[PDB]
């Protein structure tokens, strides 16, 4: 995330990270006890008996205690469109079931086809570069954003940081978008950079695909 803020302890329970070989490479949101929501291109082209889904976490750089870790066991698409990046969402069941507590708690969505509008208070979040050059954050960042639909498909749900060159930038992909306190959107892409400060990111619209989430879920 790029202009944002440390989040504050365990304030997300249901934020994901996923991991290959130690390290953080996309963000996951826990939508059950035993189902993790990420972007499709995040398993895209990663080996997936090796990814491991890490719940609990905060500042990745430490042992935490506080960690439930998990293995892929199924994967649910929805026509991914590998070269448009369109229905870049994917389903990914857990090989157990997370201990629910105060550290990890499970997300809630918004009905299908909720809509957002522009200039709407959204909060993104991730591990994503904290810079377009610098570093993997270690420690959960966050980031108040703004709905907007100009610049902007129907088939996705933009934001943007009025006025300042923040917003997410690689590694934040698959991390949850949480508007009113509803995740309406999985972080996708971006344009002309990761916080040019004249495009806005993308997210993958949850609410258009929340009666395939829950016939998968149940
Ligand atoms: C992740 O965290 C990151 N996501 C990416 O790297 C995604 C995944 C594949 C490519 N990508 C991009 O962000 C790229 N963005 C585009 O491909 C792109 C830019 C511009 C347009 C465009 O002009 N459009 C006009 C019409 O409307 C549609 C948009 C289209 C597509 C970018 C690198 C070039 C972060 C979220 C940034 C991750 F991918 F999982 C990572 F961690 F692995 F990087
Ligand atoms: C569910 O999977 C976890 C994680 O499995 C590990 O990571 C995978 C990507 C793969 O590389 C596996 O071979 C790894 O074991 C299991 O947790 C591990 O379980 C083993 C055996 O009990 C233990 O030695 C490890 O320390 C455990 N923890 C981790 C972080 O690896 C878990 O037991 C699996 N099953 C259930 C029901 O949760
Ligand atoms: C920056 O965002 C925080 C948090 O955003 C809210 O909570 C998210 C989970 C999501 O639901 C967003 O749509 C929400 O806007 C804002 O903090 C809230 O502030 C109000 C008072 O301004 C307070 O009543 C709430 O309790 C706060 N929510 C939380 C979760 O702490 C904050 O206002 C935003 N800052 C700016 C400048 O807009």
């Amino acid at each position: 995330i790029v202009g944002g803020r440390r989040a504050r302890p365990h304030a997300w329970p249901f934020m994901v990270s996923l991991q290959l070989a130690g390290g953080h490479f996309c963000g996951a949101t826990l939508i059950a006890p035993n189902f993790v929501m990420s972007a499709a291109h995040c398993v895209a082209n990663v080996n997936v008996r090796a990814v491991r889904v890490v719940l609990g976490a905060h500042n990745l750089s430490r042992r935490e205690p506080t960690r439930q870790v998990f293995a892929v066991q199924r994967i649910f698409e929805d026509g991914y469109d590998p070269v448009n990046l369109l229905n870049d969402i994917v389903i990914l069941q857990l090989n157990g079931s997370a201990t629910i507590n105060a550290n990890v708690q499970v997300a809630q969505l918004p009905a299908q086809g909720r809509r957002l509008g522009n200039g709407v208070q959204c909060l993104a979040m991730g591990w994503g570069l904290l810079g377009r050059n610098r570093g993997i954050a270690s420690v959960l960042q966050e980031l108040n954003v703004t709905v907007v639909t100009s610049l902007c498909r129907r088939s996705n749900v933009c934001t943007l940081v009025r006025g300042r060159q923040a917003g997410v930038c690689f590694g934040d992909s698959g991390s949850p978008l949480v508007c009113n306190g509803l995740i309406h959107g999985i972080a996708s892409f971006v344009r002309g950079g990761c916080a040019s400060g004249l495009y806005p990111d993308a997210f993958a619209p949850v609410a258009q695909f929340v009666n395939w989430i829950d016939s998968i879920i149940q």
